[PDB]
């Protein structure tokens, strides 16, 4: 009654400031054979519910108060069957990882039931699975290092997100927080 605007937000777990461009050449490289929106390398472990601006941040600001930085190893290049999940770094469910989906479960606001699948999306682009075939094939004519990959996730970032907007202009980043635990010395 005070606070009467509520929004989606999704938390976003950021790479490392040494993965990123390795990342974003291949994003920015994939992105022009095939297309689409070009965003930011990021995994995503949670998308929350109709949270007003406090209640977002005093959450999110919990949120950072934790996920203890981890790591990623790239299973394997995948395609999906939707805009969204077009090309996609899809992860292994190590420990550490997909526990940073208990995020999207972290305390209160859930969007309660899908497998969480942990991944770094490199393309959206609703396209043919001929052409799909090939974002994948010629995916890995840029990195051959690629598979077998592990990475480190420094941090975070809350981000206004409008889930259908494939033109991702309702997506918007409005905070993030730096997560280096290592704890006792």
């Amino acid at each position: 009654m005070e606070e009467v605007k509520k929004d989606v937000y999704s938390v976003w777990a950021l790479p490392d400031e040494e993965s990123e461009p390795r990342f974003k050449k291949l994003m920015e490289a994939l992105r022009s054979e095939f297309t689409g929106p070009r965003f930011v390398p990021h995994v995503t472990v949670a998308v929350s519910a109709y949270l007003t601006a406090d209640e977002a941040k005093k959450m999110f600001e919990s949120a950072c108060d934790g996920l203890k930085a981890y790591t990623a190893t790239v299973d394997r290049v995948s395609t999906g069957t939707f805009f969204f999940q077009c090309v996609f770094l899809l992860l292994q469910t190590t420990p550490e990882v997909m526990e940073a989906g208990e995020h999207c479960k972290n305390h209160f606001n859930c969007s309660t039931t899908t497998p969480y699948m942990p991944h770094l999306s490199l393309l959206y682009a609703e396209l043919t699975e001929e052409e799909k075939k090939n974002a994948q094939e010629k995916a890995y004519t840029l990195d051959s290092s690629l598979d077998g990959l592990s990475f480190r996730l420094n941090r975070l970032a809350l981000c206004k997100t409008d889930t259908e907007d494939k033109t991702l202009e309702t997506w918007e980043t409005v905070a993030v927080c730096n997560l280096n635990p290592g704890s006792h010395h």
